[PDB]
């Protein structure tokens, strides 16, 4: 669908479909202009999952590192970008990743954005979040308690059934929310 592209991305209409690992990536993508490589990687293949295309992706990065010069994203991050859709190298058209793939990177440190919120937040930070998302002291309870026993997927699953099968990917997430939206 062209209604996926470089710009609505961006968008709340888009974007309130975004689970809490890539709503965390998109913050740190618009706060510094740049993502480290594990947040480029999440990120970029979650976007061509949801159907953002190749020409649509290099316009999108290149907008998103706002402050290099166009000639300095193509010297230093083109590549890697054209890689993730296959047409580098071995051509391989790399698979968006999955909630298990996601949790075996390494762990996020300052300035990282990659990961699973719910294991890579405190109590603190997501009971604020989750209060933004207007879910009630007993839900955020209920939430934290997955996070308590580190059922990351399970705490995911009970966020979208209290914003709106068990999901287990954040395209799955997106795709379930685009389809009730
Ligand atoms: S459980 Fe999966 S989709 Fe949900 S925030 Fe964590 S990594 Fe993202």
């Amino acid at each position: 669908s062209d209604e996926i592209n470089a710009q609505s991305v961006w968008s709340e209409e888009i974007s309130s479909n975004y689970p809490l690992c890539i709503k965390n990536l998109m913050e740190g993508l618009k706060k510094n202009h740049h993502l480290r490589y594990y947040g480029r990687q999440q990120l970029s293949l979650f976007l061509k999952g949801i159907g953002l295309s190749a020409d649509e992706a290099l316009k999108f990065w290149s907008e998103a590192f706002t402050n290099m010069t166009m000639e300095k994203f193509n010297k230093e991050y083109r590549y890697s970008f054209r890689h993730n859709y296959g047409l580098e190298g071995n051509r391989i058209n790399y698979k968006p990743w999955d909630c298990h793939t996601i949790l075996s990177k390494p762990r996020p440190g300052r300035g990282d954005y990659h990961g699973c919120p719910f294991r890579d937040w405190s109590h603190e930070r997501l009971s604020a979040e989750l209060r933004s998302m207007k879910l009630t002291q007993a839900q955020i309870i209920s939430v934290l308690d997955s996070c308590q026993k580190g059922e990351y997927t399970i705490a995911c699953t009970k966020v979208f059934e209290m914003t709106h099968t068990h999901i287990a990917h954040p395209n799955l997430y997106f795709e379930r929310s685009r389809q009730l939206q």
